[PDB]
């Protein structure tokens, strides 16, 4: 689990978005596994505006941050895990790393701020849903 809090936005994995996320829906993309909902409290996270391919992600299944090299956001086919079926996903970045189902929502960050959140796992790979192209997160 985990979210990004920037301005009056909460960013979550679409598949973990709560009833309260959906009630206050701003934006969702089923092809990206992202959902943004409205918050009343002004958030403190900064979104990275960069093309870094290096950063640090939080892995709850190891209670550790790992430094990783990651691919540029792409359209990538995601294979079936234990709890979720397979499918395609856009704006997806892969790294060599540990990722289990409950790891979704762990933040990937570089010196410029938040890059993405954990979205996919399995086969010694971690997938991050990129948020750096959502410029609108940095006002109103
Ligand atoms: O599956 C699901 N998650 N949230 C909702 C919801 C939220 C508000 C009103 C109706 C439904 O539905
Ligand atoms: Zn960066």
């Amino acid at each position: 689990s985990g979210a990004i809090y920037v301005g009056n936005y909460r960013v979550v994995n679409r598949h973990l978005a709560t009833h309260n996320d959906w009630a206050n829906l701003v934006w969702e993309d089923s092809s990206r596994d992202l959902l943004v909902s409205s918050t009343t409290a002004q958030g403190c996270d900064t979104i990275a505006r960069c093309d870094c391919q290096t950063g640090v992600y939080y892995c709850s299944s190891r209670r550790k941050h790992y430094p990783v090299s990651f691919s540029k956001p792409s359209l990538i086919f995601v294979e079936a895990s234990e709890y979720y079926p397979a499918r395609y996903q856009s704006h997806l970045m892969l790294a060599v790393g540990h990722s289990e189902p409950g790891d979704c929502g762990g933040i990937l960050r570089c010196q410029h701020g938040v890059v993405g959140i954990v979205s996919t796992g399995g086969n010694g790979l971690v997938g991050f849903a990129d948020v750096r192209d959502l410029l609108w997160l940095d006002e109103e």
